[PDB]
């Protein structure tokens, strides 16, 4: 015997218990369980299960046997998940390979003795052999390789190993690429800032007593052709500073105008850069609820008491008409893999790939502390590796399921992410309906899937839902909610003698803190396969026409549709007032329509709507990534191309993402495109978001159009 | 004496749920949460415990109760969603009783005749300042219920008021030149003028129909066009589009193409047949139900709130965490949200004294004879309040929502209620916020919005609306569309026919023989926000990339160009999603003095096309008579009287009458009550995946305190 609510509870199972009907309900994830003290038998997901010792009750705590927990939940009875005899070729490296893919490249004598792993990732086989996998379970007969970057003091090096014969492929030291940020690099930064006399004496002077207190953050400095008087060989990173004051968020306690550039080859800091001297601001501002009570609520569950829709076999999803696969990487995430649409019993390729490519969140001040301020979130700082384990409940809703998922640390160990990515089903409305006047009403219940990922870096947290509708469209939403980067302000209120001169750059937002102005930009990569490989790029234009056909009416409602032809001329700005397609002029619905699926790049946000980069085409963040001022940018598919803002964008000099993919400008007819949407908030701030900051969204959608015959969602005829 | 448990459960309209394994009841009925064993002596309710003399009775397997045991229960009183209300809100819609009250005050007036029909009969509104006073301050309002009772003599409309408080007729006004909406009886006549036709049978049957008797025919308002159309300016007309029935259950998949009769309804005789080239009515059969589906397994999700509802319903008035707002019910426009404060710590302030459906138009793009009047104002011209649709329990709203009841008068002056004509429902909508420093314990709370959804049908449309209130103080306002499309009969199979691409100029075909005729949804919301005080003015920020002049590499910076706008007339605007538009109170700041302020999005994006203006040259009529159509953006001086964007009397009228009208006269609107007018919409470009049933197509605005508050709104109570 074992304590029942000690035993759950560790286990992570939620524990309910009804006097009334002297039942205990359990939940976890996909497994329901109702069991009763005394009964020899209990219910998991709706099915009777023989117990070998009931649930006692001694002193009125419930008691278990000591294999209770394997018994009933690993019982077989919940089917949420399933073994996946036959490994799919996109499953992520193991722990088992990511150690052995260290072995291999430590075991060369190329190998220098401090090295770090920036990421160590599947390299995938070839396309073409993915989806033979999935579509006709041919086995694809290449070896598990990985891709190996390692860092070497600031050095990159490309390696390539091969896991099934165990042996190194290619060493490949990479020029001129400066590496991301890793985790160790934020020691440093503090230690360093921390041992130096000038950074303290700076810190003095500007009012701080105890330099013990100073909080570093690190920041990759950009490229500015050395207008910034920073060496473009040394690996640099610039240190903004706060004071802890012990409210748990020195966020709300910048040092202003005090900027540290740091050598981390050197290990200390070659230039401290001074400004206008700004009282820090002390008050407290906690976001955690130390200093709040919250209001009694009302319970609230979404409970499925016979177990899922959804099936989990290894990585593999099915939910209804939908099946694909999710995988993990350290830098971008998710990534969604061999979506097929199942059409009546044939399955339909609809995407190939889909992940984030990457984002950026560039701030509009000039000033010493923030004009260089620029987050590559995922490309500089890795945003898998930061995944937010998701809080249950909370973070995703009361029937969810989280899943665990398994990376490389910088150093090459393993890395599993508790409850990395949620999966849960959702209510989403009424999915179709029509109460025709005198009639029988005809409603059909909405439900989407979500897999939803949260990653942190410093200040912001990022949540994105990858929306799978049953009738075929596929919704890809972004959160962002978190604590605002602040710039320490002399004025108090608006009515202050600075208020003005204060606020050209963001709101005032608290006494002596201005939420300075900036943008949040996404860019999703998304390898659309339309019905198959070969697909184009069609426009259609609703436009306004003179009336020719007679009669009192002087205009129409028509279209102008064209295909665009080539890359330069699919990187465009998005009118969500107009259609694009991408089809595939191969294949045909029932009426003669190419199937396509319609792209809107912008369907939606609670934030003011970027349209572009809020950048003069001369600067040089604006310059080096192009991806920010175009919302829809497609291209031919090349399987090194991943990085809307390129694979080593630290630094970097020129765009070596989507514009140098674009750049070529080949031509996108009757090819195997991919899409990649843009889509982007414009950030003011005010005082709702102090200090914390409530998520807000913006949307994305991908419809079938003309891809079906009817409604997907009636279902099979008898 | 007792009676069938689950059969008069199921009658009574609450979930049934048994449970063999723990020998329990699940019972849920909106606010109620019953658990119940067999033979047992008390039952559940929101977590109470309730006795029963009489207890569930087991009986070879059939569940009994006794015939008080609906009462004894849902009624008990442990489910305390609903409270009564002690003094009646001033805002509270005619009651049954004050609804033939009015009939009847004006059946005595020697001018009433017995033909009088009833457009709209709506409680006269009380003074603002005297409703807001009650709500918060709680002064009696001591001016007497009214009901404006808007008559349809014939085709003349007539408008009176009654003082129900002195049962006396105050005014009795002829309108002259304004025509009535549709009402119900419109319907059958036009259905019985064409069955009686002879020319029409003979029309129909040149078309290939071989029974008439099998000829649904429609009504549609005909609009205005200079007397282009050769239809007298002063009758009352209607025209008829007509479809065969086939026996699938969906006599719009099957259009009689090209055949167009005009009613006029004072005569009772089709004045005019339009007619066109002949085009085979689409035969094939295209039911919507299910009836020729497979129904798959589908396991069981349930939404429940074990121990009752956050929100309370005290008569009309709705009460939830920080809002307070009073819900009901116009015929024409549908629910009202009204005196809706935000609660600061004590003190109520307000945002709105009054919120609703302004008015909606659905124009089609398609020239042809069938198509080219074609532009429903549905609340306007059929009445969308009346038209409501009850709410399928479970599907059209989540199984946690209550389903309010709400009573109109029809149209020929009797009460008249509507089941499950409001759904009120709270829902998860993921993390409020989240910081997760590295490091440190999570910090995440869940954000949940309370949702008041009204649908309504007209003909072939279904649409949704979403009033959402978020905890943290933002208002969203979601319109939601489904139903069958009007579709246009054609000649072509697929688009390889030759006559596809002329087929499909104005539509896509979507079908065989089928084409989904191009058109635009474009809704209008009324708000007449008050942000915190009546008193208000209408700031623009627009941010810009302005140059550095400042020194350091950067050539450019964000920076924001702040300007009030003065007048209705520079109000009325188009809506950029990348600026914004504040209606603030220059009386009033936050703690940093900012002046507290709302941010207004009439786009805060959808899911079909979205509409940039009405797709119409700037020379067609409908383009004149309907101003409202082509800005997203418009603001008012608040006048008591201007409830209509498309005009208070839309049916064939010639010139604007409402935000045309209500601006022109470009008043300013620099600290003074403000009425906010947000107009969105989408384009509708047909697909195969929207036939025979289209899915639900969504469009979002939004309404957030902009420095309306000092902090993060819902950090919670201060504990210092
Ligand atoms: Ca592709
Ligand atoms: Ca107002
Ligand atoms: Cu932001
Ligand atoms: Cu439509
Ligand atoms: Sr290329
Ligand atoms: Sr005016």
């Amino acid at each position: 015997m074992v304590p029942m609510d000690k035993t759950l509870k560790e286990f992570g199972a939620d524990v309910q218990w009804d006097d009334y009907a002297q039942l205990f309900t359990l939940i976890k994830d996909g497994a329901y369980v109702k069991v009763k003290p005394g009964a020899q038998t209990a219910i998991v997901n709706g099915q009777p299960l023989a117990l070998q010792v009931p649930v006692v009750m001694k002193d009125n705590k419930a008691w278990v046997s000591d294999t209770f927990i394997n018994d009933v939940f690993q019982s077989g009875l919940d089917q949420t998940f399933q073994v996946e005899k036959r490994p799919h070729p996109l499953n992520a490296l193991t722990a088992d390979e990511i150690k052995q893919a260290v072995e291999i490249v430590k075991a060369s004598a190329d190998f220098k003795p401090n090295t770090r792993f920036t990421e160590i990732s599947l390299l995938p086989p070839d396309k073409e052999a993915v989806w033979a996998f999935a579509l006709e379970n041919k086995p694809v007969d290449q070896p598990r390789k990985a891709d190996v970057i390692m860092l070497d003091g600031k050095h990159i090096i490309e390696a390539v190993v091969d896991l099934q014969n165990n042996k190194l492929l290619s060493w490949q030291p990479i020029k001129d690429a400066h590496g991301m940020v890793l985790l160790d690099d934020f020691a440093s930064v503090q230690n360093i800032i921390n041992n130096s006399e000038e950074f303290a004496a700076a810190v003095k002077k500007r009012g701080i007593t105890d330099a013990k207190k100073v909080i570093t953050t690190p920041l990759t400095v950009g490229y500015f052709d050395g207008k910034d008087g920073l060496k473009q060989d040394a690996r640099l990173l610039k240190v903004i500073s706060y004071l802890d004051v012990g409210d748990g968020n020195y966020w709300a306690h910048p040092i202003e105008n005090l900027v540290a550039v740091v050598d981390l080859e050197q290990k200390k800091i070659v230039k401290i850069e001074e400004g206008p001297v700004v009282p820090v601001p002390m008050t407290a501002r906690p976001f955690d609820g130390r200093d709040r009570v919250a209001p009694a609520v009302k319970p609230m569950q979404i409970i499925e008491p016979e177990g899922k829709n959804y099936t989990i076999t290894g990585d593999m999803i099915h939910w209804r008409n939908w099946d694909f696969h999710l995988s993990m990487n350290s830098r971008v995430g998710p990534m969604i893999s061999t979506v097929t649409y199942n059409d009546n019993g044939t399955k339909r390729k609809v995407m190939y790939e889909g992940s984030l490519g990457g984002m950026i969140v560039p701030y509009g001040d000039p000033d010493i502390g923030w004009y260089f301020k620029a987050y590559l979130d995922s490309g500089d700082y890795g945003m898998g590796t930061l995944t937010s384990p998701i809080a249950r409940g909370k973070d995703a809703p009361s029937n969810a399921v989280l899943l665990n998922e398994t990376i490389a640390d910088y150093t090459g160990v393993p890395m599993e992410i508790p409850r990395a990515i949620a999966v849960f089903e959702r209510y989403a409305g009424p999915e179709y309906k029509h109460q025709e006047m005198g009639q029988p009403n005809v409603s059909t219940e909405r439900r989407e899937l979500v897999v939803r990922w949260i990653s942190t870096v410093g200040n912001y947290d990022y949540i994105f839902d990858w929306i799978f509708h049953e009738n075929g469209t596929i919704g890809i939403d972004a959160g962002a909610t978190g604590i605002e980067a602040v710039k320490g302000v002399k004025a108090k209120t608006m009515h202050d003698e600075t208020a003005k001169d204060d606020t050209r750059y963001g709101t005032l937002i608290d006494h002596n803190i201005v939420g300075t102005t900036h943008q949040h930009i996404y860019n999703f990569r998304l390898d659309l396969d339309v019905d198959g490989e070969n697909n184009s790029l069609v426009a259609m234009d609703p436009v306004v026409k003179p009336n020719t056909a007679g009669g009192p009416r002087t205009s129409t409602m028509q279209v102008n549709q064209y295909n665009i032809g080539n890359e330069q001329d699919a990187a465009q700005k998005f009118d969500p007032g107009t259609i694009r397609l991408l089809s595939n002029p191969n294949k045909e619905n029932r009426m003669g329509n190419p199937v396509s699926y319609q792209i809107i790049p912008y369907a939606g946000g609670t934030h003011p709507v970027a349209k572009g980069a809020q950048f003069a085409p001369d600067e040089w963040i604006y310059h080096r990534l192009s991806f920010m001022d175009k919302q829809l940018w497609v291209t031919r598919y090349h399987p090194g191309e991943r990085f809307p803002e390129g694979k080593y964008p630290n630094r970097s000099t020129h765009d070596t993402g989507l514009g140098q993919y674009s750049k070529d400008n080949e031509s996108l007819d009757n090819t195997d495109a991919v899409v990649w949407m843009t889509t982007g908030t414009t950030h003011v701030a005010r005082a709702e978001e102090w200090p914390i900051m409530p998520t807000e969204w913006v949307h994305t959608l991908l419809k079938p159009w003309n891809f079906f015959d009817e409604t997907p969602t009636l279902g099979a005829l008898k």
